[PDB]
């Protein structure tokens, strides 16, 4: 229609960019200063997940609303097939700090074989990263100095990237397959930040000691974006979607969150904790033993009063939505299934939109609208109060009033952002692991 905008796709990441053969897993965010940040996995040996790859994190920036982009940078790179996989972006509006979090595995490890627990040990009230030698003897890293099990200082030291130095000379890296001292083979959550609008980024901080429980095997970022709560008692809280597996390997979603501008993090309960299934069974994420109730990658949005809605990948074939009245600490026992929205067991993106649409608060959603990773569709969902819960809290539902096919054929992971002009940017996997496409759309197009 006249006035509708849907730009022709640009290959924002593609084979050869930064000398990476493959790319996957988009994240897209507009900063407070109006800059667009796009992050992605630079998958260097094909498209596979860890451990069958060597994956680095890459970022591109646009300072002109997505019309032109910078030459890109690699911001995290571990050696010898240790990978960083699945990024998410969020900014703290109060301080201007941008966070990028990612899952990190040592060489040989990934989702399916991650070991139990955080990989940290408490010694006299502080958590310290553990390292193991070939015989399984345990050492700890205390302010980057390696101590043995008797708390004798050794000749070894580390840095934030896991390099291992003997008397100050680098000999290996605790994340490699060859090191004489190795971190535990499991997932770690890494956080980096930028205070200059994405131009420069910190060394990684390993926050597993704050968020990963002893009974979790995998705990990983759910890729895309986080939120900072705008309304209500938890205004300011930074919320980052994650998901984990228990000792039986079964997946449950949750969020991690920070109330002190990203300095410290907490994991909330899962919607699987005290969840009431359709057959009436009350489950929890620590004991979940069946595949059907699994809840995996997720993204979160906020309702007008601050209530949170967690949109989750799951095994039902349709969208699942959880509700939190306490800022992501816990969730209501009923996970809703929205049979208006197919969910083929793939990541989805959902964001709040800043302007009312047809007199209602709205969200924008993107996923493959099919029983497979295809038919990529962007939707506008209008928020209505439909009633209350028995506890008196408002009960909200979505009306998926506008649904637009944007990508015929292959469509997998994606990430949305609202742009400064009120339009919508979208970075999507329109190929399995090669070209990652960026488009800008206006509401006239999405409604047409
Ligand atoms: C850490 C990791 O492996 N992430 C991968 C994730 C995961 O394998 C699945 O969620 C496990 O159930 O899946 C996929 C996928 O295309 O489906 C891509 C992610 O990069
Ligand atoms: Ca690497
Ligand atoms: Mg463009
Ligand atoms: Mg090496
Ligand atoms: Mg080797
Ligand atoms: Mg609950």
């Amino acid at each position: 229609v006249e006035g509708a905008v849907k730009t022709e796709p640009v290959d924002l990441f593609h084979p050869g960019f930064l000398n990476s053969s493959n790319y996957r897993i988009p994240a897209l965010f507009k900063t407070k200063e109006g800059t667009l940040i796009a992050s992605i996995d630079a998958r260097r040996h094909g498209g596979a997940d860890a451990p069958n790859n060597d994956i680095d994190t890459a970022v591109r920036r646009s300072e002109d609303g997505g019309k032109t982009w910078d030459e890109g940078q690699i911001i995290m790179d571990y050696p010898d097939k240790s990978s960083v996989i699945d990024t998410t972006l969020i900014q703290d509006d109060e301080t201007g700090r941008i966070f990028l979090l990612v899952t990190h595995f040592p060489s040989k490890y990934g989702f399916w074989n991650a070991g139990l627990g955080s990989g940290f040990k408490n010694i006299d009230g502080k958590e310290y990263l553990c390292l193991y030698d070939s015989s399984g003897k345990e050492f700890t890293v205390r302010e980057n100095v390696v101590y043995d099990k008797d708390s004798n200082k050794t000749e070894y030291t580390t840095n934030a990237l896991g390099d291992l130095f003997k008397n100050g000379t680098k000999i290996d890296n605790i994340n490699s397959s060859t090191a004489p001292l190795k971190a535990k083979g499991t997932s770690y959550i890494n956080l980096v930040y930028s205070d200059d609008d994405g131009k420069t980024w910190s060394e990684p901080q390993n926050i597993n000691f704050q968020v990963k429980k002893d009974w979790m095997k995998f705990l990983g970022i759910a890729p895309g974006r986080g939120i900072q709560i705008k309304n209500g008692e938890h205004k300011g809280r930074i919320v980052v979607p994650v998901y984990y597996t228990n000792e039986k390997g079964k997946q449950s979603s949750a969020v991690i969150y920070s109330d002190d501008s990203g300095k410290n993090w907490t994991i909330g309960e899962s919607p699987n904790d005290n969840r009431k299934l359709e057959n009436g069974k009350i489950i929890n994420s620590k004991t979940l033993s069946d595949d059907a109730p699994q809840l995996t990658e997720c993204q979160v949005v906020e309702m007008p009063n601050g209530q949170l809605k967690l949109f989750m990948r799951n095994l039902s074939g349709y969208l699942n939505i959880a509700t939190s009245f306490d800022g992501g600490a816990t969730w209501d026992e009923t996970v809703e299934k929205d049979t208006n929205v197919l969910e083929p067991y793939c990541q989805l993106s959902v964001i709040n939109y800043s302007q009312k649409v047809d007199g209602k608060d709205a969200v924008i959603f993107s996923n493959p609208n099919a029983r497979s990773r295809s038919n990529g569709t962007v939707r506008i969902g209008l928020i209505n109060q439909v009633g209350t819960y028995e506890n008196g809290e408002p009960k909200y539902e979505f009306d998926w009033k506008y649904n637009k096919l944007v990508k015929p054929g292959y469509y997998a992971y994606s990430c949305l952002t609202e742009l400064s002009n009120g339009n919508i940017g979208l970075l999507y996997e329109g190929t399995p692991s090669e070209e990652m496409s960026y488009i800008e759309m206006n509401l006239k197009y999405l409604e047409s």
